[PDB]
């Protein structure tokens, strides 16, 4: 993994991209605002399975222990859902494209108590992507950075010092990769550094939205909010029988 | 105008703007639970010095008062935390809230819900330590937190463009520092990225800290709009 070129890094990330899923309901029937959370929950749950298989294709990720793979996904899963949402919504001002058949605006967000504030933050992030003219190759680098970065500070065993050093090396490679993309695009050295910072600073906002969103989901008092250790392990820990 | 400062002038302005290190307010002859009262009192006194510092960050006072207040509302606990982490850098295993208030994680356990965030703060300090973070870099990072934390949640696009122009100059300033220190272009990029990724962790800690503070049902957690505006002293 640490021997990939920038071009190989981009290529592997582009190839790992998960599909765009649809909301599960009959589109010949009228839409009901009262079904919204149900629809969003079912969508998130199905997306999680594809997220696990995307994560396994992120260079350097399966080199980690399964325990650490689980912890990174525990920390990052809602951030990853959210940056994916923002990316899908970038070309639809004022809207959030949860699915091609589930395109919502903030007035619809208002029907769920406590949701509109987060809605508004997601919309502003989509606006920022648009203002920056964020490219696909840049987007997949950012999403991989979220996966590797978000949980790396909340995990001192010898094996684990080895894990953190590996993560930091892979992160350095993704930085090189972003710079390569920007250079190949024709940006000056000054413009490369400035845009690199602009991209990375957005990740602080994505982390903020993830924490506000998590607090919001917990406030709904559903039985199931986060993916369990066991659920994630089961999905991550495949046998070699297939 | 602020946008015309050189990288060297930006660094000097930020170093000179640095706030003082305050002490905890307690009688050291008296027996030492009341931990939260001490920390609350400390943070409350730190805030006015934070406002004086923000007014000295180049470009900040070119914003409307309304927008200055919004930025401080968003950033104040992050700023207190990166300050704590910086002060704690040479004290492995402990958090230097003040020179007369140096606590370890065992003392953090005495307050329900605190030790998890305590541990995150200690880890961030260790990361700064291992990166050999310099004072010149620290004051750039802290200025970035002030300008960046609220910029995605706001004439208004003129204000945002201004903020992003100032952020760009601080990026330029960070790179300049690293170049003078003899880092290669590759190392310059990589170090900039490593520093900015730590800011996501600091945002995370601020979020969890805020939840914790709210979970204690205290008199009040966030500084009000009116308090901040008053301290800005129009
Ligand atoms: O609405 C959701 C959402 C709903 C349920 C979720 O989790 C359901 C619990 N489930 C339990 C098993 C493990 C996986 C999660 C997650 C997101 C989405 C979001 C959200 C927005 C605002 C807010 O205040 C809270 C969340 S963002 C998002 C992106 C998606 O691709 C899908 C759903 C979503
Ligand atoms: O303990 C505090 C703290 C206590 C009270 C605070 O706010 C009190 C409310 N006050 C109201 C008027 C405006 C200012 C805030 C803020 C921080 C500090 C921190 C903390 C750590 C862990 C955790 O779970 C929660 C907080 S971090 C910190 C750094 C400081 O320089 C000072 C206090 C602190």
């Amino acid at each position: 993994a640490l021997s990939l070129t920038a071009d190989q890094m981009v290529s592997a990330l582009l190839d790992a991209e998960p599909p765009i899923l649809y909301s599960e309901y009959d589109p010949t029937r009228p839409f009901s605002e009262a079904s919204m959370m149900g629809l969003l929950t079912n969508l998130a749950d199905r997306e999680l399975v594809h997220m696990i298989n995307w994560a396994k294709r992120v260079p350097g990720f399966v080199d980690l222990t399964l325990h650490d793979q689980v912890h990174l996904l525990e920390s990052a899963w809602l951030e990853i859902l959210m940056i994916g949402l923002v990316w899908r919504s970038m070309e639809h001002p004022g809207k959030l494209l949860f699915a091609p058949n589930l395109l919502l605006d903030r007035n619809q967000g208002k029907s769920v108590e406590g949701m509109v504030e987060i809605f508004d933050m997601l919309l502003a992030t989509s606006s920022r992507f648009r203002m920056m003219n964020l490219q696909g190759e840049e987007f997949v680098c950012l999403k991989s950075i979220i996966l590797l970065n978000s949980g790396v500070y909340t995990f001192s065993t010898l094996k684990s010092l080895e894990e953190k050093d590996h993560i930091h090396r892979v992160l350095d490679k993704i930085t090189d990769t972003l710079i390569h993309l920007m250079a190949k695009a024709g940006l000056t050295l000054q413009q490369q550094h400035q845009r690199l910072a602009q991209l990375l600073l957005i990740l602080s906002h994505i982390r903020h939205m993830s924490n506000k969103g998590m607090e919001h989901l917990y406030s709904m008092k559903s039985k199931n909010v986060v993916p369990s250790y066991d659920l994630l392990l089961e999905m991550l820990d495949a046998h070699r029988l297939h």
